[PDB]
């Protein structure tokens, strides 16, 4: 029983740390303007929300309406901040191990293509990540949670999606992997925010929920893809 032929990776939260950096920008721009929120609230409610929606939330939940310069300053600073994206601890080692073992893998991200590659670059992962790196523009904009991106990634590796394992930190991305026919392993590295928690990923249908790249490599070894260490 060898369950998998290939690994399909999420980007944000699994290979690179971006949601925490974005949360810090919200927190500082707001704090400067009088409203002091904690990073967990910001990560939970602000990240991956449309700007008008953030304004509605601020008004409804905090009786707060930001000053005119709010949009401009946020943009100026999300831009400057994107350079500060880092690799998730252990991620480079997982990619290096898979490459040494000759296991096919691909990355599937809802990031716009330029940003996807910028993040891999500043995180120091470009060489390790390889060339099977897919954003929604490869599937006509039908990004996660549609299965299309992971179906396509599997196709590009010449492997059936049913024989892939998808490593994801959100319901949005986990759903895309399951809908493609893959097995879902949640990965929630602590110390970094993720869009959903372990209970949600398990209820969604993750076969497991791992909490470190060391645990991921151990699981991949149990599945016959790496050597147990
Ligand atoms: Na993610």
């Amino acid at each position: 029983d060898a369950p998998f032929d290939a690994v399909l990776f999420d980007l944000d939260g699994v290979l690179v740390e971006s949601e925490g950096i974005i949360a810090q920008v919200w927190q500082s721009v707001l704090a400067e303007r009088g409203l002091h929120l904690d990073l967990t609230e910001i990560a939970m409610y602000f990240t991956g929300q449309r700007f008008d929606g953030v304004l509605a939330y601020l008004a409804q939940q905090h009786d707060f309406v930001p000053p005119p310069d709010f949009l401009d300053v946020l943009e100026t600073r999300f831009n400057a901040a994107m350079t500060g994206v880092t690799a998730i601890e252990g991620a480079a080692e997982t990619l290096r191990a898979l490459r040494a073992a000759g296991v096919p893998f691909a990355i599937g991200s809802n990031s716009e293509r330029g940003r996807l590659h910028l993040k891999l670059r500043v995180a120091g992962l470009t060489e390790l990540a390889g060339e099977h790196i897919y954003d929604p523009s490869w599937v006509g904009g039908r990004g996660k949670p549609h299965p299309d991106l992971y179906t396509f990634a599997a196709q590009q590796l010449g492997i059936l999606p049913e024989r892939c394992v998808v490593i994801e930190d959100s319901v949005t991305g986990g759903a895309a992997g399951l809908a493609a026919g893959a097995t879902l392993w949640g990965l929630l590295v602590p110390g970094h925010p993720h869009p959903d928690g372990a209970a949600a990923l398990s209820r969604l249908g993750a076969a497991r929920v791992l909490t470190s790249h060391a645990e991921l490599r151990a699981a991949l070894a149990e599945a016959g893809l790496l050597t147990p260490a």
